[PDB]
């Protein structure tokens, strides 16, 4: 979808950053082959399956540069380390093996074409736009109903890097959902943004990520171009 639907929350001062949920991604029993759990590849793991793992935390105000590379000292071993500052989560977690969901709204600074580019170890699935990610100011009631991924990247496959080129309006806030998994060993997440305006990729999303409370009537976007 080249013209994704946006939202018009018309809230006085919007809340900065996305919401995050972290969940466990345990290795298989210590004599299993391979050592890692393959659930991350089942089609419903990003929808229902992650909820069968342990909730590690629900965090708010995730904003900044969310990109990271984590080098595991060794493979098939659950090891602890920390996420970047932007994630608002300071305590060590199993960086070798975990699940992470981010959701909220993306607001453009300038109207025009935006190319989001992603790469991941092991997995990054992105939904973007109302309906596709979730409904405007109706996130809780549409949370699990996200459609086809607007970008997807899986380590070791024939689509390990992906992009999404969309025409966006600076007036609107766009529902976004980002689902990440590290099954084992190294972990990495790269999201960048390229517009027809700037000369280089944007990697710091501080002024771009927002959160909005759900409302009874919702907040459909009030910019349309048919
Ligand atoms: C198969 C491979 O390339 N590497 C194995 C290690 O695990 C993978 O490492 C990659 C990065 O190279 C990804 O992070 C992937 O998610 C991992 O599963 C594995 O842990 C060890 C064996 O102990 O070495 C490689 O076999
Ligand atoms: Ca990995």
């Amino acid at each position: 979808t080249e013209f994704p639907l946006g939202c018009s929350p018309n809230v006085t001062t919007p809340k900065n950053g996305l919401s995050m949920e972290l969940y466990s991604y345990d290795y298989l029993k210590s004599g299993s082959n391979p050592c890692w759990d393959a659930a991350y590849l089942d089609p419903n793991y990003p929808r229902t399956g992650y909820k069968s793992h342990r909730l590690l935390a629900k965090v708010e105000n995730v904003a900044g540069n969310i990109n990271f590379y984590y080098h595991a000292p060794m493979g098939c071993t659950s090891l602890f380390d920390t996420l970047p500052q932007a994630y608002n989560y300071r305590t060590p977690l199993t960086m070798t093996n975990f699940t992470m969901l981010l959701y909220g709204y993306f607001k453009p600074k300038v109207t025009g074409y935006h190319t989001f580019t992603i790469s991941a170890d092991d997995l990054l699935f992105v939904n973007f736009g109302a309906g596709n990610a979730f409904d405007c100011c109706k996130r809780e009631s549409s949370a699990d109903d996200f459609g086809n991924y607007q970008a997807y990247a899986v380590w070791g496959s024939q689509t390990a890097k992906d992009d999404l080129t969309v025409h966006l309006d600076a007036g609107l806030y766009y529902p976004i959902r980002i689902f990440f998994n590290n099954r084992d060993n190294d972990g990495a997440l790269s999201l960048t943004l390229k517009t027809e305006s700037d000369p280089n990729p944007v990697i710091d999303f501080s002024d771009y990520f927002y959160s909005f409370d759900d409302t009874k009537d919702g907040c459909p976007g009030l910019v349309s171009y048919d």
